[PDB]
């Protein structure tokens, strides 16, 4: 550490949750541009849950870190066309979590009830209309990988479809209750060939150099746990060592259900 390319800031959790008042985060997010910094994205509470915040961080992360890349990831639920008017000039990829366009599939992954999918359509339209490339995020598990969405996504054309193997993190057993085989992760990527969007993640092979930085702006280890101190007090590469940065070992948790 130097920090990856590519930080991940769950600026929140999933009253309400602690948030970096913004001048704090302003300033840890310096840190982190000049510890090597070049992509932020923001996840993973619930970004538009505060969209002031989130408003003012990717303004200032394109406008005064001038980053290359800004990201956020949401359910879609509370983005609005007027939050992406005044500020998509800075966004560069709005991810949606997306699990399923069935009602009855998504109560049961814990999410619904829908109906999601208008506003899913409504969102990847505000997007073009915005130049904010639309990105989908599916976690393909016990109850979904039999869906066939290839017409939903003939629909959508999102830039990238990216579909994560279902991995649970340990009474539960509604765990492997919910795994699925390599094969039935195959099949349903196959079942999707026709499309060019579409990039898996099996858990054989997952992502590396995945770095969390959480709402206290502390790092995680290799495990979603252990904090360190903030960077905000101990600066970027004395946290990077408190949780045993390593690249190959920061595995995406985008797949994952830390439970």
């Amino acid at each position: 550490g130097q920090v990856p390319v590519s930080v991940n800031y769950h600026f929140s959790r999933k009253t309400t949750s602690h948030v970096e008042k913004p001048e704090n985060a302003k300033r840890g997010l310096t840190l982190l541009k000049q510890a090597g910094m070049k992509k932020i994205n923001f996840a993973g509470g619930e970004p538009f849950l505060y969209p002031k915040f989130l408003g003012e961080m990717i303004d200032f992360c394109k406008e005064t870190l001038q980053l290359e890349s800004v990201s956020i990831v949401t359910n879609g639920s509370l983005v609005k066309e007027q939050f992406l008017q005044k500020h998509g000039r800075n966004i560069d990829i709005l991810a949606v979590s997306c699990d399923s366009f069935n009602e009855a599939t998504n109560i049961k992954i814990g999410r619904g009830s829908g109906d999601n999918v208008q506003k899913l359509y409504e969102i990847g339209s505000w997007c073009q209309k915005y130049d904010i490339k639309f990105k989908l995020n599916t976690v393909v598990n016990k109850f979904n990988h039999l869906e066939d969405m290839n017409d939903h996504l003939n629909a959508l054309q999102p830039f990238r479809w990216k579909c994560f193997q279902v991995l649970i993190v340990t009474t539960l057993r509604n765990a492997h209750s919910l795994t699925i085989s390599d094969d039935e992760f195959d099949r349903f990527c196959e079942r999707h060939s026709s499309q060019t969007c579409l990039v898996p993640e099996p858990n054989r092979l997952m992502a590396k150099s995945y770095l969390i930085l959480d709402e206290y702006m502390r790092f995680l280890d290799r495990n979603g746990q252990q904090p360190s101190k903030s960077i905000l007090e101990v600066g970027v590469q004395q946290a990077l060592q408190a949780v045993f940065w390593d690249e190959e070992a920061f595995v995406e948790r985008g797949g994952i259900y830390d439970w």
